[PDB]
């Protein structure tokens, strides 16, 4: 029946970049995504080098990063070849799918040169994935199509999430998975992402709402925590971050 | 019944960059905002000179930039002061609340220092706006609603534009319309704007679809119409952009 992330990483529909992720997260017993949500370059990147090792994945946001500059995401991949995780830019395109593509492959952050995912909204329909692929399958990327979100009064939910789910599993030779609470294709080669994810209950004064990695994981069937404060606000941040890993792994053994 | 724009700027519970807008646009014949889809500062900058007197808002994607820098947006605001119109980054932020405040704020491209309008997508809940709003009522800004797409297949339809009325009409300190492809707001202190606009019939390969100033203005009753390659891949764009104008100005007067 359900078949583990190494099992999955040789599914004959895989993506090549969903078949290296999976395969990476077997290697080093890690389904943890760090969500590096910092200003400076010298954070993320110590904090790339010493979570590398917990993670299967660390996801940007380039655009809070005050000293972004291209050489800094050439140390990152460095760190992420070195560590083996992939690079996810939470970019959350979500335009025209001519717009998206510039957004994707130009401009002063060129994202395509060097995140392995990118992820998109789906309320612009169909042409918001066409247009990122156009960019995005000559480069080898991968998407996700974000199906659900964590926050307070979301609409990605009933009808909106099955528009999701279809415009993916239509898309397959570029989207690779999804953002979502839970298990939300039945397909098993396409990835689950979650964020929204602490241990302790509870959220934040702008509409985030916090779910613990067992929850996610075991009993809404999701194949990775994304987690930003519940590590980065903690003191020992790669303590933090091999209790996540921990914590969302045996969440994976024991619903396999 | 119906008011002119000069009077809608005087509305009691107009806000400020409403206000500002809607009189430059009466004083000008002008509801034309131009959206200025290329790559590179200086272009950018020589349409906003020439065209400037023709438009009452000029829309950036800061993103495609190659060559973006803060002075670049300093020369534009004195070219925005100089002609009289407003600054709308079509950032369409997406993201939950803790994350968009740090985007506009922040980064590179300190979105909030330049920009008078930027707009959001509703899907994450109104914590999006909660977000925004405390880095924009701060800088005296406003921000657009996305209630309808102008794409195939778009998502923003019956329950979610319904959604995004409510949003607009429940933040109005620092909402002041939306992005739709009709009168989605009975309240006229809102404004509307309505991109996917060209003379012609037709569309792009990426799913964008096209309709008239007439259509969009006069009869769905929209206040604004944006226009990118119908100008911007023109020969003259500024005979372009006049031609748009008057077409938009004279469907707004004939359904007033
Ligand atoms: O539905 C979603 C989609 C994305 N994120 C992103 O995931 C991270 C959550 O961070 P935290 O709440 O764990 O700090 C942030 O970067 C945020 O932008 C969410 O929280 N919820
Ligand atoms: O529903 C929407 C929302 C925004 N835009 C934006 O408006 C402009 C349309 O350009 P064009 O098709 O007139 O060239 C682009 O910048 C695009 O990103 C749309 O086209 N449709
Ligand atoms: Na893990
Ligand atoms: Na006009």
């Amino acid at each position: 029946m359900e078949l583990s992330f190494g099992a999955r990483a040789e599914l004959p529909r895989i993506h090549p970049v969903a078949s290296k992720l999976l395969r990476l997260m077997q290697k080093k017993e890690t389904n943890l995504c760090l969500s590096a949500d910092v200003s400076l370059a010298r954070e993320l990147l110590q904090l790339a080098d010493a979570l590398g090792p917990s993670i299967c994945m660390l996801k940007t946001h380039v655009d809070i990063l005050n000293d972004f500059t291209l050489d800094v995401m050439k140390e990152l991949i460095t760190l992420a070849k070195c560590h083996e995780f992939l690079i996810f830019e939470d970019r959350k395109f979500a335009d025209i799918g001519n717009t998206v593509k510039k957004q994707y492959e130009g401009g002063i952050f060129k994202i395509a040169s060097w995140a392995d995912l990118v992820n998109a909204h789906v309320v612009p329909g169909s042409g918001v994935v066409k247009g990122l692929q156009e960019v995005g399958l000559p480069l080898h990327r991968g998407c996700l199509l974000i199906a659900e979100m964590s926050s307070t009064g979301s609409l990605a939910t009933g009808d909106y999430t099955r528009a999701a789910v279809r415009m993916a599993e239509e898309h397959s030779e570029f989207v690779v998975g999804f953002i979502s609470g839970s298990r939300v294709s039945m397909k098993p080669e396409f990835l689950h992402l979650t964020p929204g994810v602490q241990l302790e209950a509870g959220g934040d004064n702008l509409g985030q709402q916090y779910n613990s990695p067992q929850e996610v994981i075991g009993k809404r069937g999701s194949d990775i925590i994304i987690v930003g404060r519940g590590i980065i606000s903690a003191a020992d941040r790669l303590e933090a971050a091999e209790m996540y890993r921990k914590a969302a792994w045996e969440a994976y053994l024991s619903r396999l």
